[PDB]
C-alpha cells in the first residue's frame, strides 16, 4: 500500500496548551488533515502511479498533471503537506532561532521583532481561509508571503521555513473572531529547531 | 452621518436556536458584520462622495470605482451586503415556498427536493470560505451558483434569492467540521416568504 498517509500528531493533543486547545488538535488532525488525505488516496485511483510522486512532487506539477484531477490534487495534496508540515513546525518545547536561520533574519528582515511584526501582519490580513509563510528562494533568501486556501508556496519553487494555518476551523473554537491572539500566542509554540533544519534542507 | 450602517439582527439572537447557536449569531451580528460595515467605512473617508452610493452599487461597479479602493470596497461591501442578506434570509417563523417563487423553482429544477439536493451538495463543495446562492437573472431564471470569501452574484449581474454562509465562522462553534449538517438544519430557518420579496423585486 504506497497510499498517501496521515502522518501522526508529534506530540500529545494537549501539548499546546494553552495556546492551542486540544479540542483543536483532535479536529484538526483527526477530521481536517485525514479529509485532505483521503480524498487525496481517492482522486488517484484512476491513476495510480502518481502514488509514487511525493506530495511535493504533486504541488511542483500541478499544471502538468492529467486535466481532470489537476485541481482536487491542487487542494488536497495542498492540505495534505500544508498539515503534515504545519504539525511538524510546532512543539511544547522551548525553541529560539539559531545558527545560519538566526543570522538570515537577522539580514533579511533587521532583527527578530521586525520579522515577527511583518508576519503577523501578513497572517492578519488573509482574507478568508489561508496561510502565512516565511519562506525561502533556493539561494536562502527570506521573505514573508501568504497563500489562499490550500495553496502552498512549494508550487511557487520557494520554500516554507514556517507557516500559519490562518483557516478559522485552526482558531475558532478557543479565540473565535479574534485571529490577532491566535496569531500572537502561537509564536510559542513555533519549533525554531525545526525550522533550522527546513532552512539547511535548501 | 451618511455612513453605512449594521442593520439590527431581526430577531432574537437565540431565535434560531437549536439550529444555529446563540453564540455564533451574537459573534457573526455582532463582530464579523460589525467588522466589514467598520472597515468600508473607513476607506470610504477618502472618497465620501461613495457614501452615497448603496452597497449594491458599490458591488455593481467595482471595476470602475478608484484603483486604491477597489479591493477593499469588494471584500467590505460584499461582507456587509452578504450578512445583511443572509441574517434577513432567516427567521424563528415557519415559512414554506409560494407562489412565483415556488412555481420558478419546479420549473427551473423540476422539483424542490432536487433543488434542495443541489443547493446542499454546492455548499458542501465550497473549498475555503464563501457562500452558496439561489440567484436570478433578470428575466427570472434560477440557477445555483457559489462565490468565494465576500464576492456577491450582484457584481455578475445576478440576484440572490436565498444565500448560505458557509465560512467556517458561520458553524464551527455549534458543528465544527460537520459542514453537511449545518447546511441541512439551516433549512429550517429559510425565510421563504423574504426569498418570495426578493425574487418578486426583479
Ligand atoms: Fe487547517
Ligand atoms: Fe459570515
Amino acid at each position: 500500500n504506497n497510499k498517501f498517509k496521515v502522518k501522526p500528531l508529534p506530540y500529545a493533543y494537549d501539548a499546546l496548551e494553552p495556546y492551542i486547545d486540544k479540542e483543536t488538535m483532535k479536529l484538526h488532525h483527526d477530521k481536517h488533515y485525514q479529509a485532505y488525505v483521503d480524498k487525496l488516496n481517492a482522486a488517484l485511483e484512476k491513476y495510480p502511479e502518481l502514488y509514487n510522486y511525493s506530495l511535493c512532487e504533486l504541488l511542483q506539477n500541478l499544471d502538468s498533471l492529467p486535466k481532470d484531477i489537476a485541481t482536487t490534487v491542487r487542494n488536497n495534496a495542498g492540505g495534505a503537506y500544508n498539515h503534515k508540515f504545519f504539525f511538524d513546525i510546532m512543539t511544547p518545547e522551548k525553541t529560539i532561532p539559531s545558527e545560519s536561520l538566526k543570522e538570515a533574519i537577522d539580514r533579511d528582515f533587521g532583527s527578530f521583532e521586525k520579522f515577527k511584526q511583518e508576519f503577523q501582519k501578513s497572517a492578519l490580513d488573509v482574507f478568508g481561509s489561508g496561510w502565512a509563510w516565511l519562506v525561502a528562494t533556493k539561494d536562502g533568501k527570506l521573505s514573508i508571503m501568504t497563500t489562499p486556501n490550500q495553496d502552498s508556496p512549494v508550487s511557487k519553487n520557494l520554500t516554507p521555513i514556517i507557516g500559519l494555518d490562518v483557516w478559522e476551523h485552526a482558531y475558532y473554537l478557543k479565540y473565535q473572531n479574534r485571529r490577532n491572539e491566535y496569531i500572537d500566542n502561537w509564536f510559542n509554540v513555533v519549533n525554531w529547531n525545526g525550522a533550522l533544519e527546513n532552512y539547511k534542507n535548501l
